[PDB]
């Protein structure tokens, strides 16, 4: 009758929310113990594929360390982690909120006054992440999640789905040239510009005709973009990275200050006391409404070092 063992059986299967390679996410009901009744994101891995490579590996580890330290109101919060046989667990909050440019799509294009407030709470989590000493890498739209309120979180830190986009990535990535923390304020600029036009900054027609582009980094800015917009995005999307902003000591306090973010205050920011542009209905906790319908029903289907000590119950 001590502390709860918090096995797979603890946890209902809702509904699948995403499904890669190596594993699946589903929407799960806790059905015994601390939470009975809450719910969660269930990432579900296969220990025995992770294991047969090892930039796989280094990811899953990576995640599970990161995200045991690594705690930030606009980054995923993990609350349980633990293990079978065969499959790893990874229990973090449910994010009712869906992805940020699911609403692109509906809006069409983000109003400059959107878009700051969404890049702004993205900001600071990138900022902290490079605090740690973190650099998020491949940064794209798909990352973006909302939580219950409409504020940004972000997630995928560990990998990937099929076993993915480029045109969000910094041309010192692609060039495989070695890269430091300004990698993530070029995507922060492929985001903006995605936010602000509907599309990447860049693309071709195959996979190394839009590298070509992205290389070339010719700018390509719409006339309704305001002073300022323009400015930030020719200032993140540099080719020079040492010349990027943000890719100095300032880091994400230099990128903060461009007069773009001169409405932001970031004390209630990331307090969370500004209303985001989009708050999601709720009629209850476990609604999955923007989170689209590829997904239903309820199924999951000796070196074991390391992934000991893989166990984890968030203090809160
Ligand atoms: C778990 C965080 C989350 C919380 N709440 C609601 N939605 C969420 N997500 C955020 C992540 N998102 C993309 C995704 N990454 C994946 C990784 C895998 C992998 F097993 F690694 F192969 C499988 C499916 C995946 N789908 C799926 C739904």
């Amino acid at each position: 009758r001590g502390p709860e063992k918090i096995r797979p059986e603890c946890f209902e299967l809702l509904r699948v929310l995403g499904k890669g390679g190596y594993g699946k996410v589903f929407q799960v009901r806790k059905v015994t113990g601390a939470n009975t009744g809450k719910i969660f994101a269930m990432k579900v891995l296969k220990k025995a594929m992770i294991v047969r490579n090892a930039k796989d590996t280094a990811h899953t580890k990576a995640e599970r360390n990161i995200l045991e330290e690594v705690k930030h109101p606009f980054i995923v919060d993990l609350i349980y982690a633990f293990q079978t046989g065969g499959k790893l667990y990874l229990i973090l909050e449910y994010l009712s909120g869906g992805e940020l440019f699911m609403q692109l799509e509906r809006e069409g294009i983000f109003m400059e006054d959107t878009a700051c407030f969404y890049l702004a709470e993205i900001s600071m989590a990138l900022g902290h992440l490079h605090q740690k000493g973190i650099i998020y890498r491949d940064l794209k739209p798909e990352n973006i999640m909302l939580n219950h309120q409409g504020h940004v979180k972000l997630t995928d830190f560990g990998l990937c789905k099929e076993s993915g986009t480029i045109e969000y990535m910094a041309p010192e990535i692609l060039m495989r040239s070695g890269h430091n923390r300004a990698v993530d304020w070029w995507s922060l600029g492929a985001l903006m510009y995605d936010m602000l036009t509907g599309a990447p900054p860049f693309t071709g027609e195959n996979r190394k005709k839009t590298i070509d582009k992205i290389l070339k980094c010719k700018l390509n800015l719409p006339p309704y973009l305001t002073q300022e917009a323009r400015d930030l995005l020719k200032k993140l999307l540099k080719r020079n990275a040492a010349s990027r902003l943000g890719a100095g000591p300032g880091d994400a306090g230099e990128v903060q200050a461009h007069p773009f973010f001169r409405h932001i205050n970031w004390e209630e920011l990331l307090a969370r006391k500004v209303e985001p542009p989009f708050k999601p209905l709720l009629q209850s906790e476990e609604d999955v409404s923007q989170f689209d319908s590829k997904f239903t029903r309820q199924t999951p289907v000796s070196a074991n070092q390391v992934f000991l000590g893989f166990a984890y119950v968030a203090p809160s």
